[PDB]
RNA sequence: GCCCUGAAAAAGGGC
């Protein structure tokens, strides 16, 4: 089809949607910033 | 068949 193709084109809504949705991403998945 | 929206590995929608 076409939009399972474009899901690929939504990688980058995917990854900006990633980036900020961890918490629906792989439970116990989610960075931090405190080293 | 082509997309668009959904983050989607739902759900949806237009042509």
């Amino acid at each position: 089809d076409a939009q399972t193709r474009r899901r690929e084109r939504r990688a980058e809504k995917q990854a900006q949607w990633k980036a900020a949705n961890p918490l629906l991403v792989g439970v116990s998945a989610k960075p931090v910033n405190r080293p």
